[PDB]
């Protein structure tokens, strides 16, 4: 059974850049793509249902600096993004993008407009620092390293090296951090990661950032979580029902936790469930801008092209709204600016669920409603 995770404040892993292990590329690296009969001249169909122009009077995220650690970005005229760190590849900076998916990921958060299309980011003023953290195209060099040792797993490594990328993107300066990396364990094979929840709670509550984080997608090793138990009043998220640890996801409510929607509205099939869950946003069949700045709305697979999916884009969008109240709230700390968030969320029926935590965000209403500035730190279990 789990229990929620306790964060060794001492623990702060040192701040440098480079992979966990030696690593190399295997895999040559992929290229965005289009649908065909594709329009780009209409909006996509997330900044319809977030109103993302209507949340533009009020704020456009200039003067807030956000680090999208994720796979990576090409930088282009918009999506100018800067060099955070590579913790994938050693000669790297985070400049370089082989998976297509960090630099949609930025472009979401901050891509800017363009006369000739309809795409434009939640957050088009923001500066975007770039931390390639993960990667589908590299390999460790060496082997394990003692294949029953959880601790020496990919995901180990991936943890560790996320912990070390957090630390560096507080250090440079991000005040809002977006984290696409889910990683899924099982009770069972538990991974020591006190050097994770040392850097967060030193990201957010000593280098004052907001953390936003993918609530993960269903694959290989991440399993749907199964639904709370409705019969234990005192487990009313279920924590006694998890099969499957997320993380950074479970550190809720230091971090916010973002699941998927689909186009109807609908919580999407792939979106992990946990009682971490906090919010939602769109997260399928998504528009953004490839390498060139360019709209993109697919990336190629065995059978053709496949819609842009994924928790990591749900995140981003939340990521930019949290930008924008940033400039427009800037004196609110990261607790607070996510209770706006949070405050403003909504889906049927209401509460919080492990699906899409308090719901939908609503970026108009973060922005503008009256909203009792919260306490201005989240609690947690410390040792």
């Amino acid at each position: 059974h789990i229990d929620p995770p306790v964060i060794d404040a001492g623990a702060v892993p040192p701040d440098e850049t480079g992979p966990d292990q030696p690593t190399e590329q295997r895999k040559i690296c992929a290229t965005p793509t289009v649908m065909p009969n594709s329009n780009f001249a209409d909006r996509p169909w997330a900044n319809d249902y977030l109103r993302i122009q209507e949340a533009q009077k009020f704020a456009t995220g200039a003067g807030v600096t956000v680090a999208v650690i994720d796979t990576g970005v090409n930088g282009s005229p918009r999506v100018p993004a800067e060099p955070g760190g590579d913790f994938v590849d050693a000669a790297g900076n985070g400049m370089s993008d082989c998976d297509a998916h960090g630099t949609m990921t930025a472009a979401i958060i901050g891509g800017r407009p363009s006369p000739t299309d309809g795409f434009v980011g939640m957050a088009p003023d923001v500066r975007l620092l770039s931390l390639r953290q993960t990667s589908v195209a590299f390999q460790p060099k060496g082997a394990r390293q003692d294949p029953n040792d959880p601790n020496t797993t990919q995901t180990a490594g991936s943890i560790r090296s996320l912990a070390r990328s957090v630390v560096h993107a507080a250090n440079l300066g991000a005040q809002v951090i977006n984290i696409s990396e889910a990683a899924c364990y099982k009770v069972t094979r538990r991974i020591d990661e006190t050097s994770l929840g040392a850097a967060i709670n030193y990201a957010v509550n000593v280098k004052g950032a907001v953390i936003v984080v993918a609530a993960g997608n269903t694959g290989q090793d991440c399993s749907q979580n199964p639904p709370p138990d409705p019969s234990v009043p005192s487990d009313p998220r279920g924590w006694r029902e998890v099969q499957t640890i997320v993380s950074p996801a479970w550190y809720d409510p230091l971090v916010l936790t973002v699941g998927s929607i689909g186009q109807n509205g609908q919580p999407s099939n792939f979106s992990m469930s946990g009682p971490w869950v906090g919010a939602a946003a769109p997260g399928e069949n998504l528009t953004s801008l490839g390498y060139d700045g360019q709209p993109v709305n697919a990336t190629p697979g065995e059978d053709g092209p496949v819609p842009l999916n994924g928790t990591s884009f749900s995140a981003a969008y939340v990521s930019g709204l949290a930008a924008l109240v940033k400039q427009r709230f800037p004196d609110l700390t990261p607790a607070q600016i996510i209770n706006r968030i949070t405050a403003t969320a909504r889906h049927p029926g209401g509460g919080v669920d492990n699906y899409v935590g308090a719901g939908v965000i609503d970026p108009v209403a973060a922005l503008t409603w009256e909203i009792p500035d919260g306490p201005e730190k989240a609690p947690f279990r410390v040792k």
